[PDB]
């Protein structure tokens, strides 16, 4: 039951299965898996791709040969087995000289660097198929008030950003940025820290066309917003190029557990979404098996990922296509919601008395919402109380 | 000693200093005030003007006549104090009909509603002299996931605020919107519920630049992100229209304590922020005197909003005029973050091997930020430890 | 399906279904509930019994005659029903002379009336049958940093209490009283916060056994902490006299929405631990209807409470009954945390080498243990996706 | 200006300037520090002592005889110098064998190496001259709702303080154990979140007198808890044994800041606090230099440390000096807290128709408590706009 298929376009981070469990406090309890092995696994659970960092599949520092042999090993993978790469994305966080950011460091050199970092592996990824290129600028922040001018740092993120989009273009690669936002961890607060900020700023790039949002459920939760909300104001501009997928238990450290975990029922109204509203990119899943568990449990979790997708998708479409529903978003006027306030224009509005000099408000006052009653539907839909 | 002048700009609404104590658990613990006695005690303390809800001056239900009666006492009392009204807005929270919503309720009839009582005093603000008509979206927003379609929530309040561009133009007034975000209370979520989603949303309104926002410091507070770092970015925009100035203690409800209590440090960088970049507009309080208090207590948490703007305001000077201070900048390299990473051009940056292949990696690493002693330096200024 | 009797022990407050929908922004959207009424329609939905607190059932300042009319009511609508009232409260934080608190505020004279408010709803209490007296110190705290010496109004706390046990144990009364702690919310602070500090407090009490908590599921959450931890707790120290169960979505206002929304899997391991425990007190419901709903919403909210209660149970029992989760349980080792760490005592441990000298520390390290299949199990009969 | 001295009991853990700046998301900036060299430079800034963990000490798998020479060379530091050791503790929380917890780890075998791993370091402790040995579980907990019973999990956690305990009453050690309280990081939800959690769980311990707490001031603004009111009740309590003192901005991640930064007005109210009282242990910082700065910076940040609480400590006392503001506190009846609520007993409070029959409810209710007043004099004198 609830078996996976790459139909279901399931995708995941090498760094995720391959997240070797060290945290703040506590070393490595799992060794290094081998990209080629994650590609084989993966593929024997459903998997529709993968996806990785610049320094997930070639270690830092590597010569020009040694990094061809990475990529020629992990291309016949691919090729063995046939797993897509969708997404790729860089490493602009991990080495000490990225420590107070990439784009947004103080050191100008070192902002070239991240540019001349970056660009390298657009080239790799436009080779190997990928259609989606994320940016997560978990270093561009500050811990104090005083260490970042932040309308100069806004500058120098579309300085960098723009000149991305110059390299794509000029190049003529088939391929479009995704920011993903996040509010803090490792820096105490990060810049673009919510799915609104990150779709303000792509206003003002040059060539706003190329930039969407990669958002991720629990970084959202993190800030305590409403995740659907937030991906159907994304949904709404034509922004939502990607999406990562997985579980968080409300307002403390990322926990990246697997989807389903955490939120249940906002992840219910997350699939309900992108089920209805036909989103047709990858469904990706950025996740950490906790380090409590052993290789077995790596793939376990990473299945659990998939099941519980696939078991919230069926619930989805047992409540929209159940008439009792369909009589409750009637009752609560969601249909209402999708007509036009005045389509009869402005001056139609001022001179209707029936709209303010004659408006019974007390009448309208009394009339009860039906909330409730439609939320217990779904509550008794996502619990299987009814079909 | 820090004495307010109306040059300061302070301004405060009618129902900050009128708040009457009622909270969810507990009755008024103050009588109602006079508008007019609130106009001459303002301007007693030395603040330049007041602002107000439809409602906080005109009792909901008023005939036309009554109407009047309301507004000439309250003319004559600006007349004979000579308080200005820098801003206005529209109560579309407190009356049970909107308790689904103004602009996005799923009854069409109670939209329009909203919308001629919102257009009924913009007509009233423009002759009163308001330069900024904010909305608050206080009940847009849902308890439970299937209560509102977000998108078409999004379609019904872009309506709404181009039908009010729509109006605004056809009258030729000289007026601008702010939308003041807020992420709960009192809906479990609200719509645009950050800074960064109403900067987004703005830019998908038929006339973009007759629309701003009014952040309040709690406000982005209750969702844990930083408040300067988001003024930064409304700065940034050009959309920092108006501002609500107050206190909160983390992440719990809206709390509106005077400006000043709560994050105090997060307070001395916003008022550095907003006189370094020259912010104009009315520095407005959106507080409210705790039930505690009595009509002295009253007044003198007005007082104290304004005391602790002009104290943070003399620290904050004092810090950047420190050569000490300039020369902690300078070793922190936030001159090198105001130049372009690459005026040179992408062409250049691609062939410059300093920026990757003869990039010293280690050397660039091993550079401290020297942060403490910057904010070490800010934290003297803050505390006057030095001058 | 799943249709609640009396025997399922589910209760209500008066204030619950009561609730006239006033929040801080809004006014009321119902019309006020007779008692007498409330009474009969929640034994029509199954309810075993209601609470109440003192001005719920007499309007405050009601003479000793209309006092006794309110009680007569109210008390034959028992007899005719025989619904139970098997928890009381008292209002300590509605009337404005209330403001700063009851047992702690600063003015003596306000504490002395606290308590002799209190003491005359005891005696109601006990008449009407009884069993748990709780306490909600809803308005003890405070705003700023110097309006409250805390050790003394903790003194002043431990005062009370005592005063109130001396007064049960000289009247002969079999009745305990709960703390219901909150952390904040009217108060910026309120004392006794959370579960654990109100634990703590009660065994600095002259008669410790008299005294036990009243947790609330989102209050607790409004500390983002682990509920069915903190109720575990309570358990192992004999001190889970009553609860509270509703829904909360997070760190934000108290939401009190109905049992089963907010946080889902937080709801089904609470149930899973109180039906395994045996815990055999009242399923209280401390709730609101949002005030969106009309009276028929009410009626719905409230039957939601009890049913999504009834399913959890039916899903919790079927996740322990099924043999293979039983085996999970084996293979993470839940029964070897059952084994004494070292029954055979100090001496024996620290001669045992193979506790330290000759541990094989790497192998130990190296198994896994085995969660996050468990977890998915957790997750598949919650659903319903297995049986 | 503002210079420690030995006086005034600053200390510093090992692992604090010693932190190499490893995150979740990056590598070390800096070289590791020799213990000897921290407690030179410590020395020269006027600290009064360490503390540290074994595995700070001791490198992990030590034989016996490296260890005797890595504790005589630090030991010839401290009699060099003549720095004390106030405190120390059990590092239980890096090794992978302690993924699932040291005390309440699922696995028997590894809870009884847990033990003899401690009890190794009380000896150590104890011959360098520690008062008191903290434990602080940060791996004793869960990431899901089945992997732990919590009950017995505390009957566990129980178990090993209770056997702590009769070691060193068995050893004649003049040494008392403290608890240091997390609510999450690195486990999902940590086992007692708060201080109210541990000091209740001290209370069901065979010898609660040996037993405290040590609060640190970022872990209960994690859970968004008033600090200064929890250490209160510690107070009073008689259980504040020591103290980690740090800054933390809001509800996220552990940040670890210096002293000062984070929450600048819950520090003042704090040292009011402990000043006020007389708290008469360490003074322990437990912050972490940002990972930005160089060696330079390490040492700056831990100066600012000491800094921020001479000066605080300064401002705190000029505020209860002044006459102005013992004006303010009678005015806000903070005396009157102080007098018992009923000295008179409870058969006078029955009898005394003051306190009910005739209590003048409407006048009580009208008196302001003055509260803002007396803060905006607080709010002057931490900035030193008053003396
Ligand atoms: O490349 C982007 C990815 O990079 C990092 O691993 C982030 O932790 C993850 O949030 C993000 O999706
Ligand atoms: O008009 C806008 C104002 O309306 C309401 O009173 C809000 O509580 C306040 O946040 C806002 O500034
Ligand atoms: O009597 C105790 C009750 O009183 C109040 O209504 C509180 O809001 C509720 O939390 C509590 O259960
Ligand atoms: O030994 C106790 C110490 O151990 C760990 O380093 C914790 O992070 C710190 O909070 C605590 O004070
Ligand atoms: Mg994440
Ligand atoms: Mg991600
Ligand atoms: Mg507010
Ligand atoms: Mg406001
Ligand atoms: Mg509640
Ligand atoms: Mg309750
Ligand atoms: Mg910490
Ligand atoms: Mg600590």
């Amino acid at each position: 039951n609830y078996q996976p298929t790459p139909e279901d376009r399931f995708t995941f981070g090498l760094w995720t299965v391959g997240w070797q469990g060290r945290d703040p406090f506590g070393d490595a309890t799992r060794r290094a898996l081998d990209p080629v092995e994650s590609v084989r696994r993966l593929a024997e659970l459903g998997a529709h791709g993968v996806t990785f960092h610049d320094d997930d599949l070639i270690p830092f520092g590597s010569s020009d040969s040694e990094r061809e042999e990475h990529v020629k090993r992990f291309r016949q993978a691919l090729d063995d087995t046939g797993m897509k790469v969708p997404m790729a994305t860089t490493n602009l966080f991990t080495h000490p000289v990225f420590k107070d950011g990439g784009f947004t460091a103080n050191d100008r050199d070192v902002r070239r660097y991240a540019l001349r970092k970056t660009i390298r592996n657009i080239d790799l990824a436009v080779e190997l198929g990928a259609e989606t290129y994320v940016a997560w600028g978990g270093r561009e922040g500050a811990e104090s008030g005083g260490a970042k001018d932040v309308r100069d740092a806004l500058d120098r993120m579309k300085e960098a950003f723009d000149l991305l989009g110059e390299y794509v273009t000029s190049q003529g690669y088939d391929i479009r940025f995704a920011i993903e936002p996040k509010p803090n961890e490792p820096r105490g607060d990060i810049l673009l820290p919510t799915v609104g900020h990150a779709l303000a700023f792509i206003e003002r790039l040059e060539r706003p066309e190329l930039y969407g949002v990669n958002p991720e459920v629990g970084h959202e939760q993190m800030a305590g917003l409403n995740f659907p909300h937030g991906i159907a104001q994304a949904l709404w501009a034509g922004k939502l190029f990607h999406i990562d997928l997985n579980g968080q238990n409300g307002i403390k450290y990322d926990q990246d557990l697997r989807f389903g975990a955490g939120d249940l029922r906002a992840a219910f109204w997350l699939v309900d979404l992108l089920e209805s509203a036909g989103y047709s990119g990858p469904r990706h899943f950025d996740f950490k098996p906790p380090r409590t568990e052993d290789f077995d449990g790596v793939w376990a979790s990473a299945a659990g990922c998939m099941r519980n997708y696939l078991i919230l998708k069926e619930r989805a479409a047992a409540f929209r296509a159940d008439p009792e529903v369909q009589e409750a978003l009637r009752a609560s006027r969601l249909d209402e919601l999708a007509r036009p306030t005045a389509a009869d224009g402005l001056q139609a509005l001022l001179d209707d008395r029936s709209a303010f000099e004659e408006f019974d408000v007390d009448a309208a006052a009394a009339r009860g919402m039906a909330f409730e009653r439609l939320d217990q539907l779904a509550m008794d839909h996502l619990l299987g109380a009814r079909g």
